[PDB]
């Protein structure tokens, strides 16, 4: 069977001044869904106090790039406020709503001919954070992907990372036969770089927080350009890696074969762009 495509968005963090995180897991909604992707199969982790917080110039609206559209704009709520922590991130990897402990109860519940895709933006030496502690630590996550692996649920993952230190949670951890391809906005040392922020020229005067994280929006803005069918996941990879090799090191982890996959094979492909083929 051709399976179903599956995601899980989780922005880390919370707090006015970190709009980025959740702004950069918002988009990521917004390209799933011009894919074809289907919201019962997306699970999205966002504190959701950017909106309506009354700090926002724009209430209702979230965007990740200068003059960008509202990518807040339908987005589902399945974990929110303090809902988002270890227990049910990892519960919802795994597909299993019995181990939830509040939220909507929305999880992996996969079969063997699924791909999935999780993007994961808000880091230090050997974890990411929660918006409250306890933080995600790199063995933990780790085990919780060798878990799905046991349970054969699923044809291929791919898991985006964007943190400081990123490459810690998979850096000799990850298992390279289990179909699971990681790719890292940093490597083990170093720290991730913020933009779109107030001060860089023909910057919005309403704005002072930053609108979006540097590897974060470097591959959204490749995946709303291309026909997704004709761009692999390899080929992002090397794009994005080159575009910011002066800020981080663009790393990657885990069973690299499946990279060749076509991204269009977890994200789907926006019509709109069924002309502009990847070069
Ligand atoms: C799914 O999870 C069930 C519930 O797990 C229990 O409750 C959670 C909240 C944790 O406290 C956990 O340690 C408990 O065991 C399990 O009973 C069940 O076996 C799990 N199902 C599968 C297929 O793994
Ligand atoms: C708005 O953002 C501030 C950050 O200063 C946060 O403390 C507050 O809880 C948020 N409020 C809402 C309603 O989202
Ligand atoms: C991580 O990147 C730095 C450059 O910022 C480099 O010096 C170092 O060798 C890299 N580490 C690994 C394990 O590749």
């Amino acid at each position: 069977s051709i399976g179903t495509r599956w995601a899980v968005l989780i922005a880390g963090s919370k707090g006015y001044h970190n709009y980025r995180h959740q702004a950069d897991v918002c988009h990521m909604y917004q390209i799933l869904r011009k894919g074809g992707v289907k919201d019962e199969n997306i699970i999205v982790f966002m504190y959701d106090d950017i909106a309506y917080n009354e700090s926002n110039p724009f209430p209702g609206i979230i965007i990740n790039k200068p003059g960008g559209e509202n990518v807040y704009k339908g987005v589902p709520k399945d974990y929110t406020g303090e809902d988002i922590n270890n227990v049910n991130f990892l519960a919802a990897i795994l597909g299993n709503k019995s181990a939830i402990i509040g939220g909507s109860g929305k999880v992996l519940d996969t079969s063997p001919n699924d791909h999935i895709f999780i993007y994961y933006a808000x880091g230090a030496p050997g974890k990411i954070g929660m918006p409250s502690k306890p933080y995600l630590y790199a063995d933990d996550l780790v085990d919780t992907l060798k878990q799905k692996a046991a349970t054969g649920t699923y044809k291929s993952m791919v898991f985006y990372v964007e943190a400081a230190n990123a490459g810690s949670m998979f850096e000799g951890l990850l298992p390279e036969g289990t179909n699971i391809y990681a790719m890292a906005a940093s490597n083990s040392t170093e720290g991730s770089w913020i933009t779109y922020c107030p001060g860089t020229p023909d910057f919005p005067p309403e704005f002072d927080v930053c609108l979006g994280d540097l590897w974060s929006i470097t591959f959204l803005e490749d995946c709303d350009a291309h026909n997704l069918r004709t761009e692999t996941v390899h080929q992002q990879f090397e794009l994005v890696k080159k575009k910011i090799a002066y800020a981080s090191t663009v790393s990657q982890y885990g069973d690299i074969p499946i990279s060749k996959d076509s991204l269009s094979v977890y994200m789907g492909t926006d019509p709109a762009n069924d002309n502009r083929t990847f070069v």
